[PDB]
């Protein structure tokens, strides 16, 4: 019966690397980008690398102080509502920001998902002397963030309607300076830069999972 029973194994391990490396993929896509969401020195930066204040008619005391109210609202632990410290917000405005916010807790939520599932699964496999998920893994890290790209090259300005509406609960709005000032506190070019220290971040993460792919494979050549 072993030969039958070893056919089935075999195809649970490719199978079970395949979900774990996944796994890590998305583990380290969604912790990149908590990274960057929540983390304050990069739009700091951007203050006086954009020349926020002349952009806003603010003072830099005001950006940074609306801006740690907005990260803070952000977070999925605070149940209250957006009140912004020195700006106006209409009904269109608070409704994005919900929309921002839903989509980080259904990011993180995700992201506790395939955290204990790549290492609840990486130690099994890993106590069965298999290490190819942290090199599987490792490469798809690289790899996920970019297939959620994938629609721009086939079309720029289409596709982006696309991730609008499936973020967005207002197809038409736009952000009006007038009653929501925040929008030029926060210029375009922070958000591609905060997406470039995503893949920055990932990155990083993919090298250290390669590092450890290796430390654990020359470990385990050394012996035998
Ligand atoms: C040695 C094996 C490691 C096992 C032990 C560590 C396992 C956790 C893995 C990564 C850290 C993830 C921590 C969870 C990140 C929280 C998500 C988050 O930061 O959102 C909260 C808030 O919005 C922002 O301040
Ligand atoms: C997209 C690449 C990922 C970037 C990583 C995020 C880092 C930004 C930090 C906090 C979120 C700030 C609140 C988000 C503000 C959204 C404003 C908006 O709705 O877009 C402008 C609108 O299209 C014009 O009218
Ligand atoms: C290498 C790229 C890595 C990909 C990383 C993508 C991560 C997206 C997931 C959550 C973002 C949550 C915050 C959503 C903020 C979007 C607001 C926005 O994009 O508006 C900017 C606009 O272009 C000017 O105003
Ligand atoms: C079992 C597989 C092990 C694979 C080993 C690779 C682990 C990758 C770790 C970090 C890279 C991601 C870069 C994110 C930078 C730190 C993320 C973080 O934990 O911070 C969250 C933030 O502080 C919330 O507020």
């Amino acid at each position: 019966s072993g030969r039958e029973n070893l056919y089935f194994q075999g195809h649970m391990d490719r199978l079970i690397t395949l979900v774990v490396s996944y796994s890590i993929a998305f583990s380290i896509f969604a912790l990149a980008t908590m990274a960057v969401v929540y983390g304050k020195w990069l739009y700091y930066f951007e203050i006086d690398f954009l020349n926020i204040p002349d952009l806003a008619d603010m003072t830099k005391d005001e950006i940074k102080r609306n801006y740690d109210v907005l990260i803070t609202y952000l977070s999925p632990f605070y149940d209250g509502a957006l009140h912004l410290p020195t700006l106006d917000m209409s009904t269109n405005g608070r409704i994005r920001f919900v929309d921002v916010k839903n989509i980080l807790v259904k990011i993180q939520y995700v992201m506790y998902a395939t955290i204990m599932i790549a290492v609840i699964g990486g130690i099994y496999l890993l106590k069965k002397k298999n290490e190819k998920f942290l090199l599987h893994g490792s490469i798809l890290t690289i790899i996920f963030p970019i297939a959620l790209m994938l629609p721009i090259a086939i079309n720029f300005e289409k596709s982006f309607v696309l991730f609008h509406k499936l973020l967005f609960s207002n197809d038409y709005w736009v952000f009006d300076p007038e009653k929501d000032p925040i929008i030029l506190m926060l210029p375009e070019e922070f958000f591609m830069h905060a997406a470039c220290a995503i893949l920055l971040f990932i990155l990083g993460g993919s090298i250290l999972c390669y590092s450890l792919y290796r430390y654990l494979v020359k470990k385990k050549r050394m012996s035998q």
